[PDB]
């Protein structure tokens, strides 16, 4: 249908997979805020309207964190979104380390499209712990996750300029480069 139908049909699919699942800030905000920010940065900042980006975005974290399967992706949103969603998915199969490990090691093999979704997904994270520090967390461990993020965010350059010059401004904030 239009565009604004096909963002809507990813917008309502994530908000059900999501319906449970609270983000980690004090106030436990509904999950579904972040992948709908993460949408809008690629909308608002980035300059981005391909619907298929924008989808995957909608739905980046459905297979990752609920029961969603990669096949269900494909079945009501067909393969270039499956794709996109399968490449920013972690392998729950592996220990957290090795999870943290690989997003530095495969940021550069990404496709253009997988790209973005990192870029924005980064983005909100980094402004979100900017805003409220996770319940349970010390001071010093979020600025590990910045330390963290940048040595991932360095494999996704040449992307997308506004949402690398945002990111460069909140690692050098914290004493990091690129
Ligand atoms: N320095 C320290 O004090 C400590 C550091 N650590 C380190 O932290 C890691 C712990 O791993 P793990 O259990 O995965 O915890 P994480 O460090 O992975 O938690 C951060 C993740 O939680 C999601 N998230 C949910 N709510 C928020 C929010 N409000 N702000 C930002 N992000 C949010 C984000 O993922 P998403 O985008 O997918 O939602 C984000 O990537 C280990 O790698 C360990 O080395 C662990 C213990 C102590
Ligand atoms: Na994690
Ligand atoms: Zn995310």
């Amino acid at each position: 249908g239009s565009e604004a139908a096909q963002l809507l049909e990813a917008a309502d699919f994530a908000a059900r997979k999501h319906r449970q699942q609270r983000r980690k800030d004090p106030e436990g905000t509904p999950y579904i805020n972040h992948p709908i920010g993460v949408a809008r940065i690629l909308t608002h900042e980035a300059g981005i309207t391909d619907i298929v980006v924008l989808q995957a975005a909608l739905l980046h974290d459905t297979v990752e964190k609920t029961d969603t399967t990669l096949d269900e992706v494909e079945l009501h949103f067909g393969a270039q979104v499956r794709r996109l969603v399968e490449e920013v998915t972690d392998d729950k199969t592996l220990p957290k380390l090795e999870r943290k490990r690989l997003q530095v090691e495969q940021a550069p093999h990404s496709s253009p499209g997988a790209k973005l979704v990192k870029l924005a997904d980064k983005l909100y994270n980094l402004r979100d712990l900017n805003r409220c520090t996770p319940e349970g967390w010390s001071e010093h461990r979020v600025q590990e996750y910045f330390e963290w993020a940048a040595q991932v965010v360095k494999g996704l350059q040449g992307t997308n300029r506004q949402l690398e010059e945002a990111l460069k401004h909140l690692f050098k904030q914290r004493g990091l480069t690129i």
